């Protein structure tokens, strides 16, 4: 059923809560093949809170932190969570009608819509609530020329390491990840459905995505158009602590997971990226010899060399008209709790069930070196 | 007079209390030209504390975290502070006779001298309170030889970039400054002299350092055989306010304002720290002119080419029987609290007003970018 108003036309960008947003934008830069893009902060006469804003392809990250000592609101986040995901924010048309149907349905509003201004045009944006102390923000511009979006300024600094360092081909957020707490993933996901007329896209119980010792449940919800793709995880049984409570105990309650970035050139992407220092998950030898053995009665062919996605830890899954080339990042800071990942895809705009178990073991392995892989 | 018992040999490392360890790690090693030397977090055993150890030369650095939700004391200080500095430590011999003497003198002990071992020998440690919240940690090797301390393992990883990025040439911690609130340079230095047997090894009043809107007044103290040097800063009186003041209010109290390393080869360094990536203060034309003509009847020479120093900004000063080569970083952080310096020195120990005078004034026009040059 199609939504009587409104669109959500893209992810329009990540806003990042983090202990300093110079150091993080820079971390970005570095090791994701991100540039800067704009800055707001004492300089430009935000004196509450210093915004460093990167960018790639169409991927936009804000690394914010508070200015002053003693800020209630980001500091208590930053104690609780560490640095992460503080909002998503979604370009939408008919702002208005959004969030006045997200209200009659029952979203909290935690800010009611305003327009900002600058002499590129003007902006409308709304905040709303969803899981644990993560907001959405709507962005509708209105004959907006500029760059980013009004109150933020040119870089603070370009740094010409940058130049110097090979491009990592990243294009746009493919999906972004919530985890929950136990028997909270139908109520986070039902958020969607009711108050954003968004609808179920995919799932999996924990019949379909496990180990030996531990599983999960999720399900993706998805925008009419499913240019915008949700996944939401909660932890399932197992006779070990899933990897979904590991990050629930880490972030303090309900939050992201991870961002997945997509690529059109993921051997270039992984090779750059690796050469740049980021640190990837890993995967069996095993697992290449069954692949290589599997691809021989598959109704698709994959394209990029096997030796190379082998050498890459790249994970594959296909269904009979496409496939999926994906990997996961280590996590960004030293709790379990944000990471990243890099996906291609191959005339498949979905997930699969091979690549979920697949990137779950791999994660299980690492929660293990971590000591929290205990029995429950 | 010389100390009866004990002796500081030199400064061990510094502890910084970060909100993201492994990105700031990440950032000094980029940025800086420092590799790691150790860790400890969730892979080693250590569960409430990540800490990267990095190093460059002689020089230390630990960034260290809170791995847990609502840590009260790391979690308190960060929203305090912001990333800064904890912890200086000194590398002594006779811990014990020097806890002793401090207690008896009246510091406070934060944590009683204990011992740690390892396969590599035993290590003594002491925690005793200075300014603000910032402590010292007393180090006593006994017959140690291992790479770096008790409790830590090998890296967590060895980031395949930094081979690639031109040395920075940094050798060891010259200097360490401590900024106080207004009165209380005194008592801050003080506590050195009297509970450590530090003694005054240099000074300057606001009729020495200052700009037409602002000043600042300082103490050098210094252990007897004068290895470890603790510049101690407070503001003074202007027409507006002293960058001493502006890092007070950014800091929420006392701490540490800059950490100064040593080369032998500073024209190298601040080419390649600026390869890397690292942003620093700057100076106008009109200095270098000025200097060329002094240089003409100075008893000193300089030997460096003042063509690179003038195009990397380096700040010169002397007496009649040698001289310093000083430069600030912009500060490494968005709150306008803690920098880093780089100096070479060429037979001359201690400090120049003229070159004090120069940074000052060169960090007073980032303090007026800032909005904080504000009239009292
Ligand atoms: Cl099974
Ligand atoms: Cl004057
Ligand atoms: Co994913
Ligand atoms: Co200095
Ligand atoms: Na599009
Ligand atoms: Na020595």
């Amino acid at each position: 059923a199609k939504p009587e108003r409104g669109r959500f036309l893209h992810f329009h960008s990540v806003t990042f809560w983090v202990g300093n947003a110079k150091q993080a934008a820079s971390f970005y830069c570095s090791k994701m093949g991100f540039e800067p893009l704009a800055y707001r902060g004492l300089e430009t006469g935000s004196r509450e809170v210093v915004s460093h804003v990167i960018k790639q392809g169409k991927i936009v990250f804000v690394l914010s932190s508070a200015l002053n000592p003693w800020n209630k609101e980001m500091g208590d986040h930053l104690v609780k969570h560490g640095d992460g995901v503080k909002d998503i924010a979604f370009e939408v048309e008919d702002c208005d009608y959004i969030v006045q149907k997200a209200r009659e349905r029952g979203a909290k509003i935690m800010r009611e819509p305003w327009v900002e201004q600058d002499k590129f045009g003007k902006v409308k944006f709304a905040v709303l609530q969803t899981y644990g102390d993560t907001t959405h923000t709507l962005v509708e511009k209105m004959n907006y020329i500029g760059q980013f979006l009004p109150g933020y300024e040119a870089p603070a600094f370009m740094d010409p390491l940058l130049p110097k360092l090979p491009k990592c081909s990243l294009e746009m957020i493919d999906h972004i990840v919530g985890n929950q707490p136990d028997q909270e993933m139908v109520s986070a996901s039902e958020w969607y459905l009711k108050n954003l007329q968004f609808h179920r896209f995919w799932s999996v119980d924990d019949t379909q995505v496990h180990t030996e010792y531990s599983s999960l449940r999720s399900i993706v919800v998805a925008n009419y158009e499913e240019s915008i793709k949700m996944p939401i995880n909660e932890p399932a049984p197992g006779k070990k602590k899933s990897q979904i409570q590991e990050y629930v105990d880490y972030n303090g309650g309900a939050g992201v997971q991870h961002i997945a970035l997509k690529t059109e050139d993921i051997i270039t992407a992984i090779r750059h990226l690796r050469e740049r220092g980021l640190e990837f998950l890993s995967v069996p030898s095993t697992y290449y010899k069954q692949l290589r053995e599997k691809l021989k009665t598959a109704k698709i062919k994959v394209k990029e060399n096997i030796d190379a996605l082998e050498e890459l830890k790249i994970l594959v899954d296909y269904d009979e008209k496409g496939y999926l080339l994906q990997i996961f990042t280590k996590p960004v800071q030293d709790r379990p709790t944000l990471f990243l990942e890099v996906i291609q895809r191959h005339n498949h705009q979905g997930f699969g069930a091979g690549n979920f178990n697949s990137l779950f073991k791999a994660f299980e392995e690492e929660q293990n070196l971590r000591g929290n892989l205990t029995n429950m």
